[PDB]
């Protein structure tokens, strides 16, 4: 069976700063499993899809926590490698930008950044129908090349390559221009997901507009593009048309990792092989149907200061779609 | 003059909390930490004039440490900041079979980037005591910075205090700390060791405790204090030794008391030649150190008071 969704990249700890409780009581931080591709993997596993997380975890308490969290969720762990050379990355989340949500990362150096091409396993790509990655595994030259090689290997092995930009400027070296790597990753993906802001960023790097960006994507492997709005309406584009994705109102909005997990999960269930993506992209009726499912997953996922605390099961997602209909 | 200059690392201790409810995320409590940093705070709480010299990150944790120093009464103008690295983190959780584990996010770290040019002459000319620990010797650069600070202090007339506080886990894999430890020990006037560290040092010499003590007398050391997990504190000088009839609290009480008793660095020598004073001062140091922690002062209050009365009578 070649139905496994391979999520590659970083898995890290989101440390959620809690509000001050009493007097000089020490502030508390809550430990939550995180990482863009990691969240996608857990969302897929919760729905019942075959999924594996490929990446490097530290040989520390946090790495053990992430490993066990993956196992408990049903995510295959065979492709995970370990290292004592660096610690598991930490992402501290709090408030200080006045009342804004602040971020403090312990990642210029981290375990996930040390994954090398030699760590990939042929069995992973043999059984993979989808390879999903994000730009965080492109923050330095070495890890970026590993991500590109994974995308190239996936394509050659018959897997659909999914790329959710998930651009986080803070994680990139000061003074360096990430444009080059982002465009390269974009040229190697069959399915691309961008936020409105990232689309604007990319347009600026071209000294042009959104249309120019989309046309640039069509010059590569891209067959499907999703653009998320801060608000909530997701737009989709293929080389033959464009439209909107049905949304859901379930009280908390922009499509994130759960949405992606929902989408890839459906792809793996419905596609016999990678070539099936082409027919899918030529059929707006299927596109709308599948993205509605993805939106339902995103709407049901529960987050706390970012970081997912609960992913929905298939029955719950289908019930929402059935009800809100 | 009068100020106690504590130099080195200030970091965040993240204490893992026992799981309250299965489905809830494990919690970690933030606490100001760092060896010389904690001593600086204790001295300040006791009422001594103290300044912490070191580098703090420009992050949320650095601001927390800076504020903690300020609130305790520690002088902060000797503190420098950097965005180049994050404030170090020290995770202590009860990992595996009831044993308390550790996970340090150091190196890299902001405190490791303090450079010689960050020292201010004003800090040294006003210092009666310069106190350091081995944590600021974990890499070649910060170690040299620490040694130069100790030399500057000595040259400026400050008593140099060195609390080994050896933590192997913080040192580079495959390296032997012995060399740096001995160099630091050779530059201190006052040395504080745990019984364990004494044995460790003895081994580096392939000898006994006496060999370590004699080696110490080869450098600047005039007073050695050796603490026990469970037992009296042993003191040693170049002419004698004995025990104090009674950890970091102790070091705080000691520095605080030394600063209250000694007019200058030369006063340490007279002190070392006066066992009665050594005994009285260290016992008091241990006792008053408990205050750097409405509360009861008993039985310590009466114990201290009865002794002074008897001595005066």
């Amino acid at each position: 069976l070649k139905k496994t969704i391979l999520c590659f990249g970083e898995a890290l700890i989101d440390m959620l700063a809690q509000p001050l409780v009493k007097k000089g009581m020490p502030r508390a931080f809550l430990q939550c499993a995180g990482g863009a591709p990691a969240n996608v993997a857990v969302a897929v596993a919760r729905l019942g899809g075959a999924v594996q997380f490929v990446g490097m975890l530290g040989s520390d308490m946090f790495g053990d926590f992430l490993f066990d969290s993956f196992a408990e969720a049903g995510v295959v762990t065979d492709g995970i490698v370990r290292t004592s050379t660096a610690k598991t990355a930490l992402a501290f989340v709090a408030l200080d930008a006045h009342g804004e949500r602040s971020f403090s990362f312990y990642r210029p150096p981290a375990a996930d950044l040390l994954f090398r091409v030699e760590h990939f396993q042929d069995a992973s790509f043999s059984d993979a129908l989808i390879f999903h990655a994000c730009s965080n595994s492109m923050t330095d030259a070495d890890i970026a090349e590993v991500t590109f090689e994974g995308m190239r290997r996936a394509q050659a092995a018959g897997a659909i390559v999914s790329f959710d930009l998930n651009f986080r400027p803070m994680l990139w070296p000061n003074g360096e221009n990430p444009a080059s790597r982002l465009w390269k990753g974009l040229s190697l993906a069959d399915v691309v997901k961008l936020s409105s802001e990232e689309l604007d960023y990319l347009a600026n790097t071209l000294a042009a507009d959104a249309n120019a960006v989309i046309q640039q994507l069509w010059q590569g492997r891209a067959q499907l593009l999703l653009v998320t709005d801060a608000a909530g309406p997701v737009h989709w584009y293929t080389r033959t048309a464009g439209g909107e994705v049905p949304t859901f109102r379930v009280q908390v909005n922009a499509a994130g990792d759960a949405f992606v997990g929902g989408m890839l999960y459906t792809f793996a269930q419905q596609f016999d092989d990678a070539a099936a993506l082409i027919d899918f992209c030529h059929d707006p009726e299927s596109i709308v149907s599948t993205l509605r499912f993805a939106a339902a997953v995103g709407a049901l996922a529960v987050t706390r200061q970012g970081a997912f605390t609960a992913m929905p099961m298939l029955s719950e997602v289908l019930s929402l779609i059935q009800e809100q209909s």
